[PDB]
């Protein structure tokens, strides 16, 4: 049925305003750590993101508390996933570390707080003024992604005389990894790769790094990943009489974009999130612990730290019906479309990488979602809905939803805000953040006008 | 065969190279209007776009040309497309219209030069402040897509006593659009959307408006949608007692992104175009004739204007080799994997809508492209290679291929800019234009770390 389909997801609405750590209800509207997201949206102009600094806490402490079997565990927020500076600063208020993944993003976590020792910079095209600042920067990893690139790492940190401390990063082939993986070496590569790090004057070798992949719903993929990569530490330790100070096992933790797990089969889709930190950390540590248990474990969690933690907050701009007729003028069926002030300019995984997340009314948040609409942004481009519905390609809303009213997508905290365009020269959106205390403050401007033509040459009129 | 897929991709390279009105060689490097690329990739960071001035011109020759039965045909750049201050500078100078997708569109159209009687404004969310925007700068046409929307209109118009002037987007059902199209009105609604017009005092009916889609690869859908149209704008006349000014018929005429057509077929596999601008000309003028030889039609062409008229220049910046070994050590295979320092963030239909673009070794344009390869991009995300091959995920370059060597994307001038992200705070790209004249000059910065932050809001350092 579709009213079972319905009666669902209403439950699950229910759950969210009773049944949420981060969520509640005032005056018929959705809330966000005590804070109307209704209202929050008529002091700023929508479309925007909200992100919440209890949440981001609260991830970071499953996270943490996972690994509580290994003392000697530092992790490494994977920086791409959000790098707003006001997200920054509350991960490292909360206590952790940054992972970074171009010059740019080491300078920022590096201008926001985060010590050099407190910074893994990975890549696979670091060219030579990349490096240059990396190593200049004293951070604490950079990988080693390539034979070629290797060869910088040497000559740049001889020419700075400064050590450029490192992680073999090692692709293992988990049963094809030539074929999809471009990043990392072969397990064949890191003993001579290894070796000759050992053998140069500034480079520091620190251990082994991999990362599986993102969203990953079962853990048997880390726990076989990292046993190759803690049997080959243990190989090269005896072979080359070292001990390393580490190993890097990377991030992939999977966040819930869809909560009824009753209801679904992770392997099949993978918006059910097959595992949880602890299950992530189980894996990693069981295998690490068989080769060593004082060895450092570094992580570098990206979207568990942030998913869950923010709202895309749209408001409802236009609405119309369209009906379909058979050739006697008869009615096939009508379909009521809404027309909200984000695409997928501003939302690019509804879109690009067929990413579901719940969508509803916050403005009315306490009455049934009881009809189905289709979702539409503001784009001229027929692709612009929002295709990943509750029902095929159809969501629910109340039938009362009104022009006005204010649509909140949930888990919107990972991969949205450095992923928007200013595709029809709409601008890429403001970004507001309640802080620890319940309060909030705009920590990023929607683009003005002037920020579409400032970055253009061209003779004035 | 594969060699006979190699030898067709290099009989490709040398027509690109002898037999193309863009390209010539020099120096072993591939040239663009006479400008060496592998030089002009010197002088400038990779990656970046270059855009022709002179392609540009031949395309707008092409349509218009077209257009020679219908002497009262309007021409407008869909601007989507691409609104670089310079880009649209240059399609102004070459004589014809824009179309406005957004109030920041319409604004920079303005501000580089086009009159509002050369601008139409269209979209599903155009709010208070967009219309008044655009009522306030008499454009040409604002179109109607909603009844919703129209009552702004004509309260907008009243308040600020200036006619608005408008084409009612009507998309017919021709054999789901109730379900799939969420633009324009449906065919049943025009006649009463039109009365109510009339009796607008400060509103101006024009004409009805559509837009099939892009990259169009047949006729038959411009024409049976423009009969629709051209038929119910007939009727209208006789019921209404008026006499329309104009139809829009919108754009979508495609462009060749393969260019061996007797290899493929467009409906299945539409990077080949199915049509030319000639076709698309006699299918809407056929239809138009039939009603009226003297009314206007406006077109609304996008991607034809510039898609063939830019390069994508990317330096090969690294590389490595993966083997995949048997579980006796010996070779399965082994994958060249080439890294250019553009990725899915700077050449984003690569990745999101399947899209290929030739690549070729332009620096060394003339050498035999004999060599299997992947091509990766510079982001750290597994899925940041390029996947659109020449067979497959594989690309073909010149075995001698060196890290240093600048990598050419043709056709890259449509869809390529706005699409930017600062995905991994890697930079949206600079872009040069190469004139009339066969010069060069920066028309986009690269963007800076300044503009990493310069959005954000956070306490300083
Ligand atoms: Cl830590
Ligand atoms: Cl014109
Ligand atoms: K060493
Ligand atoms: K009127």
């Amino acid at each position: 049925m579709t009213d079972s389909i319905m009666q669902n997801y209403n439950q699950l609405r229910e759950q969210v305003i009773n049944g949420d750590r981060r969520f509640q209800h005032k005056d018929g509207h959705l809330c966000f750590e005590g804070v109307d997201l209704d209202a929050l949206a008529r002091q700023y102009p929508t479309p925007f993101y909200v992100f919440s600094e209890p949440e981001i806490i609260r991830n970071i402490h499953e996270i943490q508390q996972a690994f509580a079997a290994h003392k000697n565990t530092k992790t490494f927020f994977a920086s791409k996933t959000c790098s707003v500076m006001g997200v920054l600063k509350a991960i490292r208020d909360a206590g952790i570390c940054a992972e970074a993944n171009s010059q740019y993003e080491v300078r920022k976590c590096l201008e926001i707080g985060f010590r050099g020792d407190q910074i893994v910079f990975n890549g696979v095209v670091k060219k030579p003024a990349d490096l240059e600042y990396a190593i200049a920067n004293d951070l604490y990893l950079i990988n080693v992604d390539s034979l070629y690139e290797l060869e910088h790492i040497d000559a740049i940190s001889r020419k700075l005389k400064k050590v450029a401390n490192v992680c073999v990063r090692v692709e293992p082939n988990v049963p094809v990894t030539a074929f999809h993986a471009k990043s990392g070496l072969d397990l064949e590569q890191a003993e001579e790769t290894c070796r000759r790090i050992l053998a140069m004057p500034y480079v520091h070798l620190r251990g082994l790094h991999m990362h599986v992949g993102d969203q990953v719903p079962e853990s048997e993929p880390f726990a076989k990943a990292t046993k190759v990569l803690v049997d080959e530490s243990r190989r090269l330790e005896e072979v080359l009489g070292i001990k390393f100070d580490l190993i890097n096992v990377g991030g992939g933790i999977p966040v819930p974009y869809k909560y009824d797990d009753e209801n679904g089969d992770p392997l099949k889709d993978n918006m059910y999130a097959g595992i949880t930190a602890q299950d992530f950390a189980d894996a990693v540590i069981r295998e690490v612990h068989k080769w060593r248990t004082d060895v450092e474990i570094c992580i570098e969690p990206g979207r568990k730290v942030t998913g869950s933690a923010a709202v895309l907050l749209t408001e409802v701009s236009c609405e119309k019906r369209k009906t379909n007729y058979d050739l006697n003028g008869n009615v096939e069926c009508h379909v009521e479309w809404k027309f909200v002030d984000a695409g997928y300019s501003v939302l690019s995984d509804s879109q690009h990488f067929d990413w579901f997340f719940y969508v509803y009314n916050a403005s009315r948040m306490t009455a049934a979602h009881d009809a189905w609409i289709k979702l539409a942004g503001p784009l001229c481009d027929g692709g612009d809905y929002f295709h990943m519905g509750v029902k095929g390609e159809e969501f629910l809303l109340p039938k009362e939803t009104h022009v006005g009213d204010i649509v909140a997508f949930l888990d919107a905290g990972a991969y949205t805000i450095e992923s928007q365009t200013v595709f029809n020269n709409r601008p890429r959106t403001g970004v507001v953040m309640i802080d620890k205390n319940g309060d909030t403050r705009l920590i990023r401007r929607e683009d003005s006008y002037e920020d579409m033509v400032k970055y253009d040459i061209y003779l004035a009129a």
